[PDB]
């Protein structure tokens, strides 16, 4: 199917800082515990009810978790072990077979006084985030990392945006000062498999408290169909590849949280936190930050919204311009009079060739150069109503590709077989700091690949003759001008 996907879904292992016990909902008898249960809760049982193991108060709270409308709301429930007195945050969620109970020990009265302190810091931070004049995504991510770091204490926190490749880039970071900085570093789209990404869409915050710690096995009675869904569990164990990936990166413990937007929801980026030591932050702080991530996502959705607004606003003006040019008398006026085809679309140059004569503007090829590009175009591309590329080299055109570092991106529109419209752009500098590896599109997640990369040193890639890419908006502008000009030239043809 999809690589890794339920090797993680029903992994059958959890982390060492608490333990997960799944239970039938009307039996209240255990379908599954973990072999670290009976000691750290303070002792054992199997196929047993759970109200047995601590205060009848705690049973009041769990039965009232079970008949809640909306299980999700009562978390974090709080329990106290009869055999020990030990306090644990209980965190529940309903799955197929039943309900899952994650139990995280609380810290050792003295630090709940600071736990609430950082929860009020969390509201203050969400309101600070909403009190922000839009139109500045850099400022957004900066304030997000600063307040997540001051909330959680992690040594490194950053925002990691996904590119259309689903390869990612550290786009803002604040760190303990001694650590090497990962700002600017792009990483390969395969470091996070599409399985793990689409799975972040449902579960939105993951902590791992120590990678060098030995995971604990599940107990499942053998009657049950298979290892159950452990996606929802706070203390899920991590896949081995990502564990050694951490170890190699120098990140002992990490907190990493989705950043989501809703059109049917997609994953914009992550917020990722690194501790060089082991860190376990209590579930309240986790929940609060998840709200802060929600606010992140929504102020981003506002930035997107106004992107789209202003885009359609400039679409409107290129249509004022389309009319304006339908009014010029002769094709040459496309280039002749005030608003020319070099203003249709962001250009370095542009040109029209119509009937054996050359009408160019901006940075352009020669007459001989142009006719060679057209000889190539018709020789190979006779079936596509034009084309667009950001490197005539990479495209496959030999010749002026060599003779052009001032002309490297090209878009062209077939009017008829005889004559064409052209827009050109020069090379312009992209340097990319790759963090150990370049992203290879042809690579895609391999399920039984068991080992990760070894290094992460920066290295400059330099793309050496690329134009900025033609976006669909500029392509739409061109294509529609193409259509109206075919219409118009045969209107004139048949009038005369
Ligand atoms: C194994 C051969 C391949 C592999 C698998 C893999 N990766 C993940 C999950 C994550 N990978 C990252 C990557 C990063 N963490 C960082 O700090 C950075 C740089 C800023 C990167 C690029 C992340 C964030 C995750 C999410 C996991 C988490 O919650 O922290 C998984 C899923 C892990 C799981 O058990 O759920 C897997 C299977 N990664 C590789 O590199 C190999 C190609």
């Amino acid at each position: 199917i999809t690589a890794y996907l339920l090797k993680i879904q029903r992994g059958g292992f959890i982390q060492p800082f608490g333990s997960m016990i799944a239970v039938d909902e009307p039996s209240f008898r255990i379908l599954a515990y973990s072999d670290n249960a009976r000691d750290m809760l303070g002792i054992f049982a199997l196929g047993t009810d759970i109200r047995t193991l601590f205060t009848h108060s705690s049973a009041v709270l769990l039965e009232k978790a079970f008949s809640a409308r909306e299980i999700s709301l009562m978390n974090p429930i709080w329990i106290h072990s009869r055999t020990s007195g030990k306090p644990f945050y209980g965190i529940l969620h309903r799955i197929d077979v039943g309900i899952v109970i994650d139990l995280e020990p609380a810290r050792t009265a003295l630090s709940i006084a600071g736990a609430v302190q950082s929860q009020k810091l969390a509201v203050r931070a969400i309101s600070q985030l909403q009190s922000l004049p839009g139109g500045d995504v850099k400022l957004l991510c900066d304030t997000v990392v600063e307040s997540v770091r001051e909330l959680t204490g992690y040594d490194r926190v950053m925002v990691y945006r996904f590119h259309e490749d689903e390869h990612g880039e550290v786009v803002a970071e604040t760190k303990r000062p001694d650590l090497e900085p990962y700002i600017g570093l792009h990483y390969p789209a395969t470091d996070i498999p599409q399985a793990s990404r689409f799975l972040f869409k449902q579960n939105r915050v993951r902590m791992i408290v120590d990678c060098h710690a030995s995971a604990v096995r599940v107990v499942q009675d053998e009657a049950l169909v298979q290892p159950l869904c452990l996606v929802g569990s706070t203390l899920r164990a991590p896949h081995g590849c990502h564990a050694q990936y951490m170890a190699n990166m120098g990140s002992t413990a990490s907190l990493v949280m989705a950043v989501i937007i809703n059109g049917s929801m997609r994953l914009w980026g992550l917020v990722v936190c690194h501790h060089t030591s082991a860190r376990c932050i209590p579930f309240p702080l986790r929940y609060a930050c998840e709200f802060l991530m929600q606010a992140f996502g929504l102020q981003l959705n506002m930035e997107l919204q106004l992107a789209a607004q202003s885009l359609e606003k400039r679409v409107l003006r290129t249509q004022t311009l389309l009319c304006d040019m339908l009014l010029r008398d002769s094709p040459t006026g496309i280039v002749t009079q005030s608003p020319s085809i070099m203003d249709l679309v962001k250009c370095d140059g542009a040109a029209l060739y119509y009937q054996g004569n050359y009408y160019p503007l901006g940075v352009t090829p020669t007459e001989a150069q142009i006719r060679d590009i057209i000889e190539w175009l018709l020789a190979f591309h006779r079936d596509s109503t034009g084309l667009s590329t950001d490197s005539l080299a990479d495209a496959g055109y030999p010749g002026a590709a060599s003779l052009g570092d001032a002309v490297c991106g090209m878009a062209v529109a077939y009017i008829t077989e005889k004559d064409f419209l052209f827009w050109f752009r020069s090379h312009t500098a992209k340097e990319i700091k790759w963090g150990g590896a370049k992203h290879h599109p042809e690579d895609k997640d391999d399920g039984q690949r068991m080992h990760p990369r070894s290094s992460f040193k920066a290295f400059l890639e330099v793309v050496k003759s690329r134009s900025l890419p033609w976006e669909n908006a500029e392509m739409d502008a061109i294509h529609s001008l193409q259509l109206i000009l075919r219409d118009s030239f045969k209107d004139a043809e048949h009038h005369h």
